């Protein structure tokens, strides 16, 4: 086998699933919020309390994770991903522009949490607001580390095989 | 001649450790942009983005859930080599967590002002006394972490041509 070739061949793959990989904590810390911080307040001892309907400010977050997160797709460049990453950058401007069309029960500090839960919380009974497109959003980024995590293992399978 | 059995799980388990330090360093990524962006904001319908002084409250649930993340993370650490600089890392993790609920007088209500929210969790404030100095220790200790388990993996690859 050709050590040279498959040695920068794994370095670059890896590189790519590294930054697929980021993308996916990013939405790990919104689907944290989502659960653990809606409707809940800073508490000394145990941490996190309830403080129902005051919203406003942990949605302002997730958008700012959102953006972050649509920001981090655009800088992915490659040949084969190419189709999985522009289905990922889709569903990312959509979830980020239903919260901004929800803008008038999202858009203010009183957020109640029956709406932030149907905005980011993914497993609500209702997704009216957001949580719809986020569940989908994780599902296209999902494909797409499945993808380079495969492309990496097959580069590093060379080392091994015909 | 390279062993090109053993090098190759050399890379593939120094990788698994890169992407869980990765993954903490996201984790991180994400207080830092709802830090410097969301604070004092509230979602618009156009600019995503507008002003919304002083409530910052939930925002800092969030910040606070995520810390707790990144700690059950770190202690999901197990590797020999890096075993020093993941206890550092963890012990950060606890400090900055414990000022947070220390200081939960001014940061456990949904009326939390941008200045002390800034105190907080934005590692850049001219003022750091309510959590952002032991954000900075903290992303120091995970960075430090990140080095070495980076070169782990450079070292385990360049065995490939050396
Ligand atoms: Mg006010």
């Amino acid at each position: 086998p050709n050590l040279t070739e498959i040695s920068k061949k794994i370095t670059d793959s890896n590189a790519v699933l590294l930054a697929v990989k980021e993308v996916e904590a990013l939405l790990s810390s919104i689907d944290e919020i989502a659960a653990k911080a809606i409707g809940k307040k800073i508490h000394q001892n145990n941490g996190l309390d309830t403080e129902n309907n005051h919203n406003g400010s942990l949605l302002a977050g997730a958008y700012a994770i959102s953006t972050l997160i649509k920001q981090k797709l655009d800088g992915l460049k490659n040949e084969g991903l190419k189709e999985k990453i522009d289905a990922a950058k889709k569903c990312s401007e959509t979830f980020t522009n239903k919260l901004k069309e929800k803008h008038t029960d999202l858009g203010k500090e009183g957020v109640t949490d029956a709406d932030a839960k149907e905005a980011i919380l993914k497993t609500n009974g209702t997704k009216t607001k957001g949580a719809e497109e986020l569940g989908k959003l994780f599902e296209s980024v999902e494909v797409l580390s499945k993808a380079a995590k495969e492309m990496l293992a097959n580069s590093v399978k060379e080392l091994t095989s015909p």
